[PDB]
């Protein structure tokens, strides 16, 4: 009675980027490192998720990395998109890249692992947006305009604790064009990493539900990466969605990276998000393979232990199902049509 | 009396790559230069064609082809890391052309789509890659480009790749200029067959051609190449290569480049119709009436003064008719032979 989980964000693709020669083993067998691979997804009741294409750069605060332009980002983003299509070839029907809400739901029914092509940081898209149309043809259905790094579209938050997400300038003209064009193409915009001014611009300009695929409650942990109550109110009004990030740095009240922590911070964030957003607007946004996560979860096979903790906390079965997958599926329908 | 033409190869996207700030005018209005633009296409009876994504290398070359014997050196190899941004730029302009034209141009992914454009008078475009530099030896990007609409690929231009080797521009000379396909090239042929991406042998050298003839399960195609027996350019096809194409039920598109039409292999646009008609006769004779069409190389070559740009297609058709091609043969040469080839390569 593990409930299948659909997840808001993972960086498994980055592992294939860094060791392409070993891709067969890492994806199909596992290489005994990291949080994810196909057998462990199955063992832990991972139903699918958004798979990020993320172009990497070469009290605390990390400096912002330099901007990467489309010429340098494009080959890396193509490499990662190429690995995601390869995963589907190699898994011979047990994994499917989905481009519609109906496809996600059919995978769920069929026990086929679903994947949504997601871009975290829009460096591979030029200010002209021509590449946005190309990526959309390839299957891209979700885009975070920024990572924690300046782009031609706007600005992401630096990693800092404690601090407000109001960390810099809002969207550029090109970023405002990017919102309008993702709305028209029905590409879900992802606000995670975006700074508060950029968030405000999206809230003002987008005609679609506001989404943060992997961010927690700033009221609970004041990381610059978490969402204030004001931002949560805006997400709620838009009938949007927030995916809970399993990064220890965004869960612990002290904002420390340490994995030595119990279920209380996880439940504290989940309670706060559910309380403010509503039961229909919260899900999982693990950041599997992109963060250090609680020792209690450890990797994707830790999802059943997380559910057991949520159950013990008193979340009823209908709410467990919404939190594990149903809320994401309804969000996809509200964002893309269904 | 102009028959709509479906064409084997043009390099219009290169004009857009070179001047992307002016693309709205270049495409929708014309900028008074070049061979193609949307109004002139309509004027000339251009039904559609393959639009090449071609990654250029870095006046001298044009001067060397003005007076043969000549041989241009091969440029250096370009790797996927460098080629990919350029091929994405061009692929991106092609999708833009369709957005901008608001229904008067359509990028087609199936033979049925191409035919439906023809019936509706909508200009059709097939996404074509000329030289496979933007594809790594691993082929992962082949799958990516196919998803976005790529349906045709020449593994090489006239430049070495990880897949094999193109011919140097030379006159006179054999197309047997270098080595055949690499192991990666053999895998590339197998995967284009599985994905049903049409292979284009134009620019490929003789050993590479032979490899594809042996390995491909699909009709052999050269989108823009003429008869070596008439003009012995390294870029043209020998009678042996023509017989191989004929046997596979393939296709050859006539290149309008003066260099590949004139008996003397010169670049000058100052020429009549007789060489055009000589090549067409020879092709038709050896390939059959079903296996020949146009492959202009519009915006990619110097072409005869009598054609000059896409508005000259009607003049070419009049010369063909005056040469005694009847109407059913005209319709085969102008478009029906390509549509048939697409059905044999991709499925009907
Ligand atoms: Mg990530
Ligand atoms: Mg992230
Ligand atoms: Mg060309
Ligand atoms: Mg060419």
């Amino acid at each position: 009675e593990t409930i299948p989980v659909f997840d808001g964000h993972n960086d498994f693709l980055l592992r294939l980027l860094r060791n392409p020669a070993n891709r067969e083993t890492i994806w199909l067998k596992g290489d005994g490192t990291g949080h994810l691979d196909l057998p462990r997804m199955k063992e832990g009741g991972f139903a699918g998720g958004f798979f990020a294409i993320y172009v990497p750069s070469p009290p605390f605060e990390l400096p912002l990395p330099p901007m990467i332009r489309a010429e340098q980002a494009q080959p890396v983003a193509l490499a990662m998109a190429g690995h995601l299509l390869w995963m589907e070839r190699a898994a011979r029907g047990r994994f499917k890249v989905c481009r519609t809400a109906a496809e996600v739901r059919s995978c769920h029914a069929d026990g086929i692992v679903s994947g949504i092509m997601h871009m975290e940081g829009a460096e591979a898209i030029g200010a002209d947006l021509d590449a946005l149309h190309l990526f959309h043809s390839l299957g891209l259905r979700s885009l975070g305009p920024v990572w924690s790094r300046p782009t031609v579209f706007g600005h992401g938050v630096p990693f800092r604790f404690p601090g407000s997400p109001d960390t810099g300038e809002g969207l550029t003209e090109a970023g405002r064009r990017l919102v309008a064009e993702c709305n028209r193409l029905k590409i879900m915009l992802d606000l995670s990493h975006l700074n508060e001014k950029g968030f405000d611009d999206v809230a003002r300009l987008s005609d679609a539900p506001l989404v943060a695929t992997h961010s927690n409650a700033h009221a609970v942990t004041p990381s610059t990466r978490n969402l204030t109550d004001r931002q949560l109110a805006m997400i709620r009004e838009s009938r949007g969605m927030v995916g809970l990030n399993f990064a220890t740095s965004f869960l612990r009240e002290d904002g420390r990276r340490s994995a030595e922590m119990g279920w209380e911070p996880v439940l504290r964030h989940l309670d706060h998000l559910i309380d403010r957003l509503g039961e229909d607007h919260v899900g999982m946004g693990s950041d599997f393979d992109g963060a250090t996560i609680p020792q209690g979860i450890a990797d994707v096979t830790g999802l059943p232990a997380l559910q057991a903790a949520m159950r013990a906390h008193g979340y009823d079965e209908p709410l467990m199902r919404k939190l594990c997958h149903e809320n994401w599926y309804g969000l996809l329908e509200r964002s893309w049509g269904a």
